[PDB]
RNA sequence: GCACACCC
């Protein structure tokens, strides 16, 4: 080594074995209503992580461009329901989708750079009987952004129970597109 | 009166 005078650094907080094995999604709301959507010093909003028994953040702008900040959902679909529900009603509140609209709402969850591409389904089908079954619309960029993060976001926009059921859907091929590490069909398939 | 927090 070098005796660097006072140059002596390291610094490593990083314990604790937490498993990140919750369901992450960026839920979509610009800067015009985010705010109120924390609540009053920010504590109901954590009292929500509570009584949901989730991760309730809220994403600082992930690009500088950004007119929203997305919340962070960390937790199981059963408490996402709430969590998303009421956040869906959060837009209700101050009625920006639209007075007389139901609720319209954009869902942002990241999938896999290439898994996007196979939401679209292998044939090209999927992505569209998927919004039959999601009841949503589903957009699927080509870009988003850069493979460089290996990952890239499908769009959800509809109504809550539409969004919530879309996003799980496309969250849960996720994890059966992976498989694709295994390599080796010992077994039929009904496609 | 509406926003700021979310971990050590």
């Amino acid at each position: 080594g070098a005796m660097g005078p006072s140059s002596v650094s390291g610094a490593a907080p990083f314990s604790s074995f937490m498993p990140p094995e919750q369901e992450t999604v960026h839920v979509f709301i610009p800067a015009q209503a985010v705010g109120a959507i924390i609540g009053k010093k920010g504590q109901h909003i954590k009292q929500l992580s509570r009584f949901a028994s989730a991760s309730i953040k809220i994403a600082p702008p992930e690009t500088p461009d950004s007119k929203v900040r997305m919340v962070v959902i960390t937790g199981p679909p059963e408490a996402q329901f709430k969590a998303q529900g009421r956040i869906y009603g959060k837009l209700k509140e101050e009625n920006f989708f639209g007075p007389k609209e139901e609720v319209k709402l954009e869902t942002h969850i990241r999938v896999p750079a290439s898994a996007a591409g196979r939401v679209i389904g292998d044939d090209g089908k999927t992505v569209n009987e998927l919004q039959n079954l999601t009841a949503a619309e589903v957009v699927v960029p080509r870009d988003q952004t850069p493979d460089e993060n290996e990952q890239v976001i499908v769009k959800i926009i509809g109504h809550f129970y539409a969004s919530q059921m879309a996003q799980r859907k496309i969250r849960d091929i996720l994890a059966q597109v992976k498989q694709q590490h295994q390599k080796g069909q010992s077994g039929q398939l009904q496609a």
